[PDB]
């Protein structure tokens, strides 16, 4: 997918601005404002296509959160329950972990699309808890079924 969405567009940008703002990541295959026809009036938002997944995947890294013209722009995917039955809470976690023995643990079920180890604000030790979210609700189900207990217990939001 290369498929992305661009928010927050300040009120007067254009189609051409917007592209020279992503051609410097890679090709564009399209890139577009909607905008009303009869009016012109823009709804804010835009559709970029990359050329390529990993171009794609690096506007996003690079331009999401960038403020042009006192708007704060957002890069994200127009097609990405992924993190919603593909999202796993786990807690009663070592507090002495870090995602090596995390991953060490959930690779074996399948793809690790994002791990997140909740530490102390104060202290920065982490906690029992963190989040772990794949790609296929199967795979998080697997998880679900063997990794309750190895102490520890996981589950869905």
């Amino acid at each position: 997918n290369t498929n992305l969405i661009v928010n927050y567009l300040p009120q007067d940008m254009t189609d051409r601005e917007l592209y020279a703002l992503f051609r410097a990541i890679g090709p564009i295959n399209t890139c577009r404002i909607m905008r009303d026809y009869k009016t012109g009036y823009s709804f804010g938002y835009a559709f970029v296509d990359f050329t390529s997944e990993m171009d794609s995947q690096r506007a996003i890294k690079v331009l999401n959160g960038i403020t042009v013209r006192n708007k704060r722009l957002k890069v994200s995917y127009a097609r990405p329950e992924s993190i919603k039955d593909t999202n796993l809470y786990v807690t009663n976690l070592p507090r002495t972990i870090t995602d090596d023995q995390l991953d060490t643990i959930f690779g074996k079920y399948g793809s690790i699309v994002q791990k997140n180890i909740l530490r102390d604000k104060l202290t920065g030790r982490p906690r029992g808890v963190a989040f772990v979210r794949y790609n296929k609700r199967e795979e998080a189900q697997e998880a679900i079924s063997a990794l309750n207990n190895v102490p520890l217990s996981v589950r869905l939001a």
